[PDB]
């Protein structure tokens, strides 16, 4: 058991092993720290008030379980988790240590005009990671430029798994449960923006957002209208005149036609037909990066705990168990 020291930053006290030095406020709260053990810079996150409620405590537990499970070059992972508490009874603080990422994809599309090769590399990395996330049975559900860390070498990690601008339309319809392809929709929106320097669907609210989407992909085939239980949703789609399905070729003139085709296959209104991460990784557009022997899948992931109402002390105790059972990587 390590040596802890204490420190006031911004407004909050931090008690962390001595192994971590020069804590510097970045973003729970996030300090950047020097891992004296590895020489590497890392991020130390102090969860806010981890066991403030049933909702907070289950989330804390969920966040710990997720991060413990994620072992892939393109998905945020856990370097360490600790707590100053020395018993279950003391336990009120949780810290997570991860690679210091320092820039997001927003800081990348916003202050540049990326080339085609750059978009192949970034998107390929999203999809490689997403394949691993999906093969665990996890849907991420909030993929957007700000949940993607991109280091100075253009290496990418997916952050925060399990803005309306990237949300699959079926989510905006509420829709009684949906599938992994809700993520492929997001990816298609991210790609479009990488290529164009423009937000694809900068909807003003959830209604507008549907309009903007329809402008591009066209009003649903009767075979898709057939699947919408909601009459008011039905009505609104059939209202606002039947819209002209655009040619992606014109919306994306100048883009590599391979990029354009792939977009067409991602931004399909019917999540059934939307291309999957596994598939998209084999699309020609990625021919320079693809390698089926280096696109691993995840060990299956236990999320049965999502289907239960437990007490705070129960979520707390399970979280305590996970901290203590953490085994670090190489
Ligand atoms: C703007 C109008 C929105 C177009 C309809 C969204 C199509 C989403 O697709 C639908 O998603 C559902 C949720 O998984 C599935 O149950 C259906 O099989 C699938 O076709």
């Amino acid at each position: 058991r390590p040596t802890f020291y204490r420190q006031e930053l911004n407004k909050t006290i931090w008690e962390v092993p001595e192994r971590y030095q020069n804590l510097s406020p970045v973003g729970g709260s996030v300090c950047a720290a020097f891992d004296t053990k590895t020489g590497l810079r890392v991020a130390v996150k102090k969860l806010s008030r981890p066991f403030q409620s049933i909702i907070h405590a289950k989330r804390t537990y969920r966040e710990l379980r997720l991060l413990k499970h994620m072992k892939h070059e393109n998905v945020i992972g856990l370097l360490d988790v600790f707590t100053p508490a020395r018993s279950l009874e003391e336990f009120n603080d949780v810290y997570l240590v991860t690679h210091l990422m320092g820039a997001d994809l927003n800081n990348i599309v916003k202050c540049q005009k990326l080339t085609d090769d750059h978009v192949q590399f970034l998107i390929y990395q999203i999809l490689r990671g997403l394949k691993y996330i999906h093969s665990a049975d996890i849907i991420h559900r909030d993929l957007k430029p700000s949940n993607l860390a991109v280091n100075e070498d253009c290496e990418l990690k997916i952050l925060d798994y399990g803005t309306r601008w990237y949300r699959a339309p079926e989510i905006m319809l509420n829709w009684m449960h949906y599938n992994q392809t809700v993520d492929i929709w997001s990816v298609g929106c991210i790609m479009a923006e990488l290529l164009t320097g423009r937000t694809l669907f900068p909807g003003t609210d959830h209604i507008d957002q549907l309009k903007l989407i329809l402008r591009l992909v066209g009003t649903p085939g009767a075979e898709l209208l057939k699947k919408i239980s909601s009459e008011s949703a039905r009505n609104y789609i059939q209202s606002l005149t039947q819209m002209p399905k655009m040619n992606f070729a014109n919306v994306f003139i100048g883009a590599n036609p391979l990029a354009v085709d792939l977009l067409e296959k991602m931004l399909v209104l019917d999540s059934d037909k939307r291309i999957t991460a596994a598939q998209a990784l084999a699309h020609a557009y990625f021919a320079q990066y693809h390698d089926p022997d280096d696109e691993p899948v995840a060990d299956p992931y236990d999320q049965s705990f999502e289907s239960r109402d437990l007490l705070i002390d129960e979520w707390k105790s399970l979280t305590y168990d996970e901290v203590i059972s953490f085994v670090p990587p190489p």
